[PDB]
């Protein structure tokens, strides 16, 4: 397979030298070519290195059985997907030469220029999509085709005395440093400095396991961040390679449930700030001792557990608890942001968040989403795909869907809800492996699906993980079966940018297109209720297959952001803050739609029988028993505003339910670009019609190919359609 691999190689780079005289734009081969060419030597190395590639594969747990296998089978499985994607860049290319396929133009991005701008990363005046991977070396090689994501990497340990002095080396390294291509500072909080822990041990207490592993709350913290943002942040001030922004930590919780996974108690300084939050939230010690049932005679005297117990839920010394941790964590990353912004007045932050400590029910992190996404400049996150597990009992998503959907889609709609005029930055994309999820076989059209779907709902630039590959073929439980094994998945996340990239304002009309239904989310029934994301999951999942961006609310929201929707529906949330209530009703006052359960807005987050209820006065508020009864007033109010899109389709699957997620946008008076991605697990046949009228004509965008007014798509399948009514 190396000699037939090297002679596919050889024809698609005379055939690009070819089409390039005829001025064909042959970025996306060139790209597969790149790839090509990196994984030949890759398999080489793979070939003269079984023993080590079966160590690799013993290390994954699906993989373990038939290492020895694996590895001898590896170097020709790397050949035979260089064949592949050969025979799939000979064929199209052939095609466009010869008139049968219409490429779109598409730009040739160099990211010495890009610029943030509001939502948007601008090469040349349009929107990009950006694409890297975690620790790629920086090699002419790796960067003319695989992204050219630049950035700077700092830790406290490099604060190396009490003095506040900088490690000379990172000093060399600012100094030469050059302004570069678009790139992010890496904030450090695993290492912090022996000096410090040596001169107050207390600093170690209460860390945020395992990537804070010091006391945010302590004041020799606060010197050390303090000192190192100083010495350094007057360097990178300005420059390209901060651009992409200050990601102020990796992966940042701070878990306080006893025997739970990365759970700590919290040091005596955060409970020292506790009190002083209680102080705040109860005003007087009287309503602090009713609703905890204690006698303390003051705040400084509360002096309850450092850490919660699960059977505690549900109790108000929990909720104050939960929530305080949120609060202090938001203080700390604004702590950071403040001092960063000191030595650089254009800086702009964000947290590498991962959204499950929001999709999912847990609530003890301190991660409070909604805070630190409006906190933030640009939108941070690790968001997780991926399909099946290497072990356990299938999840809720395997019954319906081709792969955990739920951060992407869900998570993403959140964020874009609480600040949709930001950039998002995913600084460590999960959408191709994890330590749970492994396939050396997964598809490119997988990978397509999967960044398109996550750009649809507003991602602008990935760090994929990750290249672990030496320029050699070396390596720096992850590495085996992941992208360092999968020409065709590496080269198919480039192509898929430089298609979004060729259609980039659709896919902006699509990110910012009016969200019209808006889910009611708050933090009283989150933290009070075990399995509150289970409700706010089905709710979601029941509205977002009918053509609708569906979106979320808040009492932030409804205070900071223009109320561009039809109705809030507000499901199975018992427990509310007065001031939500307070807000949903000043939303009502407007003339607002809000379309409620008989369970919702029954107590406040103490679960005490709420004072106050919604009245409808000048809006309309709708009372419903079931999800389809929620539905079908939802779908009501946005027919009543006239919103439901001009293209109607119906997805018909061997299943109970829809995978289809759909989405329309105006190219003009009689034309509509239409977006369907395939999330379910099996073939959908999508069936369109004109809302108004009768539909002439369908092609495909990218290929400009005739198409039909009915579609089979298979999992992870895109189609990206232009539709014209007569």
């Amino acid at each position: 397979k190396e000699e037939e691999a090297s002679g596919k190689i050889n024809e698609l780079r005379k055939l690009i030298a070819k089409a390039k005289k005829s001025g064909i734009n042959t970025l996306k081969e060139e790209t597969a070519l790149r790839t090509a060419e990196i994984f030949m030597g890759y398999a080489k190395w793979d070939e003269n290195n079984i023993d080590a590639n079966v160590k690799n594969f013993s290390l994954v747990k699906k993989y373990k059985n038939e290492s020895e296998k694996y590895a001898k089978l590896l170097p020709d499985f790397e050949r035979q997907e260089i064949i592949e994607m050969m025979n799939s860049s000979i064929s199209e290319l052939e095609a466009v030469m010869r008139g049968e396929l219409k490429r779109l133009p598409t730009p040739v991005v160099d990211w010495t220029k890009v610029k943030v701008d509001k939502d948007m990363l601008v090469y040349e005046g349009k929107p990009v999509f950006l694409a890297d991977w975690t620790w790629k070396p920086r090699i002419k090689e790796y960067i003319e085709y695989h992204g050219n994501l630049d950035g700077f990497f700092m830790t406290n340990a490099n604060v190396i005395n009490n003095k506040g002095d900088i490690s000379p080396k990172v000093i060399n390294e600012l100094q030469e440093k050059e302004d570069g291509s678009i790139g992010f500072v890496f904030l450090n909080h695993s290492n912090f400095p022996k000096w410090a822990e040596k001169k107050d041990p207390t600093v170690k207490d209460g860390p945020g396991i395992k990537y804070t592993m010091y006391d945010i709350n302590h004041p020799l913290a606060r010197q050390v961040n303090s000192d190192l943002i100083k010495g350094t942040v007057p360097y990178m001030a300005g420059k390209q390679y901060t651009g992409l922004g200050y990601m102020l930590c990796n992966e940042p919780h701070w878990n306080c449930i006893e025997k739970t996974w990365a759970s700590a108690p919290i040091s005596e300084y955060a409970y020292e700030e506790f009190r002083k939050w209680l102080k705040n939230k109860h005003g007087n010690i009287d309503r602090l001792n009713e609703l905890w049932s204690t006698s303390y005679k003051d705040f400084s005297s509360v002096d309850g557990p450092r850490i919660m117990q699960a059977s505690m839920q549900g109790s108000p010394m929990y909720f104050d608890f939960m929530a305080f941790n949120m609060d202090r964590v938001t203080e700390w990353f604004s702590f950071l942001k403040n001092e960063i912004r000191k030595y650089d007045p254009q800086a702009k932050t964000h947290i590498k968040i991962m959204p499950n400590l929001w999709s999912d029910n847990k609530r003890d992190s301190g991660i409070d989403l909604e805070a630190l996404t409006r906190n933030s400049e640009i939108i941070g996150n690790d968001a997780s795909s991926c399909g099946a597990w290497m072990w356990g009992k299938p999840k809720s998503w395997e019954k319906n869907y081709a792969f955990d959907w739920v951060e992407i889609c869900m998570a993403y709609d959140f964020m874009k809800s609480v600040s949709p005029d930001k950039v998002m930055f995913n600084t460590e994309g999960h959408m191709l492996s994890t330590g749970k999820y492994r396939d050396l076989y997964q598809t490119k059209e997988y990978a397509r699906g999967n960044y398109w779907l996550a750009t649809i709902h507003g991602l602008t630039a990935t760090q994929t993980w990750y290249w672990c590959r030496r320029e050699d073929g070396s390596s720096r439980n992850g590495y085996a079966a992941s992208n360092n094994h999968q020409p065709r998945i590496v080269n198919e996340v480039h192509a898929t940018m430089i298609d979004l990239n060729s259609v980039s304002d659709y896919i902006m009309s699509f990110q910012r297109q009016r969200k019209p239904l808006r889910i009611f989310y708050t933090k009283a029934s989150s933290i009070n209720k075990a399995e509150h994301m289970n409700d706010v999951l089905r709710i979601y999942e029941k509205l977002n297959f009918s053509g609708l961006p569906i979106g979320f609310a808040t009492e932030g929201i409804l205070k900071n952001n223009p109320h561009e929707w039809d109705a809030i529906v507000v499901y199975k949330t018992p427990y509310a803050f007065k001031s939500d209530i307070e807000t949903v009703q000043k939303y009502l006052d407007e003339c607002g739609t809000v379309i409620i359960d008989n369970e919702s807005f029954k107590t406040d987050e103490y679960g005490r029988k709420i004072d106050l209820t919604l009245k409808q006065g000048k809006g309309k508020l709708i009372v419903v028993s079931t999800l389809n009864e929620m539905k079908n007033e939802a779908l009501a109010a946005v027919k009543s505003n006239k919103g439901m899109p001009m293209i109607s389709i119906a997805e018909t699957n061997d299943r109970n339910m829809p995978g289809c997620e759909w989405r329309v946008i105006a190219k003009d008076k009689n034309k509509y670009i239409v977006n369907i991605v395939n999330i379910g697990k099996s073939d959908a046949t999508v069936s369109m019609s004109a809302a108004k009228g009768n539909i002439k004509s369908v092609s495909e965008v990218l290929t400009g190919l005739k198409s039909a007014t009915k579609i089979v798509l298979k999992p992870n399948d895109v189609q990206l359609l232009e539709v014209s009514l007569e």
